[PDB]
C-alpha cells in the first residue's frame, strides 16, 4: 500500500484496517486476479462530487477473489470494502468488512465471517474460535438491514464511539483474520454435494449484498445508474 493514492488522506481507521488486510494476505501464495476491464483506479464525476477508486485483487488455492477497495467522495466520504471470496471446494466462509467514515469520523463499521452452508452455521471450527475471542462490547451498535440475514451472528455493525472503540474493532478483524489464515490451513477439498451447497451459499451472499442502495446510490452520484448496476453485479458482488 506504499505506492496507494489515496492511502494517505483516508480516515485513521480505514488506513490501519487497509494496513492490516495487506498483512494478513502478504505472505499468501497470491496470483493477480484481473477484475473486469482489469480495473485498477477509477475516478468519475456528474453534476456533484467525484468518486475516486482503487482496488487491489489477487486469488489464491482456497480464495476465488480476494478484493481490496478504497474509494473516497470528494473530501467527504471515505470507504474501506474488502471481500474474501471463498473457493467453494473448501468451504470456507466468507470474510468480509465495510467502513465508511467522513471528516466527522466512522459512521459505519461492518466485519464478519458470513456462512456458506445451507443451515446458515459456519463450520464449527469457526463458531469455537469466535466464541473464544468473547462479547466484544461496544456502545453505539447498529442494527442490520432485512438483506444482512447473510452474516453470521459474530457480526459487526457499529459506529465506533470513541478511540478505544475503533482500535477494538481493528482488532477484531485482525482476529478474524489470523482465525480464517489459519482455517485455511487445515481445510480440505469437499464432496461434489457439499461444494454446491458452498456455492449457493456464495451466490446468495452476493445476491443480497446488491440490495444495499446506500453503496449503489454512491456510485450512481458519481458515474449513473448502468455503471453502478455493472459495478456492483461484476466488481463488487460477482454471481458465480
Ligand atoms: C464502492 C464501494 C462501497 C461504498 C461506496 C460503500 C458505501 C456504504 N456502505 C454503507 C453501509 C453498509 N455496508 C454494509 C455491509 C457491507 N458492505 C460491503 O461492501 C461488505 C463487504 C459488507 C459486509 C461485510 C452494511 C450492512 C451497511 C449498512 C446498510 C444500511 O444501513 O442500510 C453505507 C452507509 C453508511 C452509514 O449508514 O453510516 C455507505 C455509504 N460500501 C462499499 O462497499
Amino acid at each position: 500500500l506504499t505506492n496507494s493514492s489515496l492511502m494517505p488522506t483516508l480516515n485513521p481507521m480505514i488506513q490501519q484496517l487497509a494496513l492490516a488486510i495487506a498483512a494478513s494476505w502478504q505472505s499468501l501464495p497470491l496470483k493477480p486476479y484481473q477484475l473486469p476491464e482489469d480495473l485498477g483506479y477509477v475516478e468519475g464525476r456528474l453534476e456533484g462530487e467525484k468518486l475516486v477508486i482503487e482496488n487491489r485483487c489477487y486469488q489464491t488455492p482456497q480464495f476465488r477473489k480476494m478484493h481490496l477497495e478504497l474509494a473516497k467522495v470528494g473530501k467527504g466520504l471515505d470507504d474501506l470494502h474488502c471481500v474474501m471470496f471463498p473457493e467453494p471446494l473448501y468451504g470456507l466462509p466468507l470474510f468480509g468488512c465495510d467502513i465508511v467514515a467522513g471528516p466527522g469520523g466512522v459512521s459505519a463499521a461492518i466485519a464478519d465471517l458470513s456462512p456458506t452452508q445451507s443451515d446458515r452455521q459456519l463450520p464449527a471450527a469457526y463458531q469455537k474460535s469466535l466464541a473464544e475471542l468473547g462479547q466484544p462490547e461496544f456502545e453505539q451498535q447498529r442494527e442490520l438491514p432485512p438483506w444482512g440475514e447473510i452474516f453470521s451472528e459474530y457480526c459487526l455493525f457499529i459506529r465506533p464511539s470513541n478511540v478505544t472503540e475503533e482500535e477494538r474493532f481493528v482488532q477484531r478483524v485482525v482476529d478474524f483474520l489470523q482465525i480464517h489464515c489459519h482455517q485455511s490451513i487445515v481445510a480440505e477439498p469437499l464432496s461434489e454435494a457439499q461444494t454446491l451447497e458452498h456455492r449457493q451459499g456464495q451466490i446468495h451472499y452476493c445476491q443480497q449484498q446488491q440490495k444495499n442502495d446506500k453503496t449503489r446510490r454512491v456510485l450512481e452520484k458519481a458515474f449513473g445508474e448502468a455503471w453502478a448496476e455493472r459495478y456492483m453485479s461484476q466488481v463488487l458482488f460477482d454471481v458465480i
